[PDB]
């Protein structure tokens, strides 16, 4: 019930954060992995947003207010929780600096800020699941449901006294940055996806695209959300790895609800068919992942190495199916 706010130690805290010298050269890197860094995670968002945006972009006391609040708006699910957040922001953070000026000011800073809150307030539980039980959400939002929570969510933090990052721009640029932001959290629901990369694929390969067509850029703004939401796909194979236990972790829970209402889940959120998840990933890869990635670097070029790491995570897949995976920890 309501929006949690963090404390004056909180934010104040993350004000006077320095982020170790060592660290800056490999947050510019696609494969930067945050996961041994949990302390800093918040600073390293402060970093990324100054460095994309400069360090006057936002009023620092308001900037640190919002992210320690939106940290504390995460729920402590094994997978849609705040390291997945600034896993997906610092994706983001990565494509603009590859593609910097192919993005507005505007731009940059709504789509760092609608990464780190895409999926605010997320329960542990699937678009599926709300709506096979009739959840209040289901009812108040009739697709994309958990999407337009997330976004919902985002406004409410931003209306917390003291909390509007935005505040300081114009009435229309203030506009512009919140839609921005609301189509970049829909755009997170991989119900679209598959539209949107076709769409986009049919425009690149017939020459129709145009960035300078407001809705072209939204489609591509859309497939980068995409591809910075399912980025733990182009990170090292143990890495990669690792964060699918924890997507699994939450698919079971799901299932296991599902069974007490008496119906029999899909077989990837069943805890009983785990003998699956191999064929089941090698499916997400073939009909998600790799088109995703394959289609934001014929648009975008600097973005090949995601489509490469993906690449490589499929083979080990593969190799898994084969019976060759060696020695894993959890
Ligand atoms: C099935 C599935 N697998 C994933 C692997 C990595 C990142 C995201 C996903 C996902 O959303 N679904
Ligand atoms: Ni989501
Ligand atoms: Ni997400």
């Amino acid at each position: 019930a309501g929006t949690s706010i963090c404390t004056s130690e909180e934010w104040q805290g993350l004000m006077q954060f320095t982020l170790p010298v060592r660290l800056c050269k490999e947050i510019e890197l696609f494969h930067f992995d945050i996961g041994p860094f949990e302390n800093m995670w918040p600073g390293i968002f402060v970093y990324m947003v100054h460095r994309s945006c400069g360090t006057s972009c936002f009023e620092l006391e308001k900037l640190c207010r919002f992210i320690m609040s939106v940290k504390k708006n995460y729920r402590r699910v094994p997978y849609h929780n705040w390291k997945h957040a600034v896993t997906v922001a610092h994706c983001m953070y990565a494509i603009l600096q590859n593609n910097h000026t192919l993005f507005t000011d505007l731009e940059r800073k709504g789509l760092l800020i609608a990464c780190l809150c895409h999926d605010l307030d997320h329960r542990g539980f699937s678009n599926s699941y709300l709506q096979k039980f009739d959840h209040p959400l289901a009812a108040l939002y009739s697709t994309s449901t958990m999407e337009q929570h997330h976004f919902s969510q985002t406004v409410s933090i931003l209306q917390l006294e003291g909390h509007n990052i935005f505040s300081t721009l114009s009435s229309s640029e203030y506009e512009q940055v919140l839609e921005i932001i609301r189509k970049a959290i829909i755009a997170t629901d991989l119900a679209l996806y598959f539209g949107n990369r076709k769409q986009l694929e049919e425009m690149y390969q017939t020459g129709s695209l145009n960035l300078n067509n407001q809705s072209h850029r939204d489609r591509v703004i859309g497939l980068m959300m995409t591809a910075c939401d399912l980025c733990s796909v182009t990170k090292l194979w143990p890495v990669t790895k690792l964060t699918a236990n924890d997507i699994y972790a939450e698919f079971w829970a799901e299932g296991d609800e599902m069974k007490k209402l008496g119906i029999q889940p899909i077989p990837m959120m069943d805890r009983d068919k785990k003998d699956e998840v191999p064929q089941g990933q090698l499916g997400f890869y073939n009909a998600v992942a790799i088109p995703c990635y394959t289609t934001l670097t014929q648009i975008l070029p600097p973005t090949e190495p995601l489509l490469k790491a993906c690449r490589d995570n499929l083979s080990q897949w593969e190799k898994v199916i084969r019976g060759e995976e060696t020695a894993t920890w959890i």
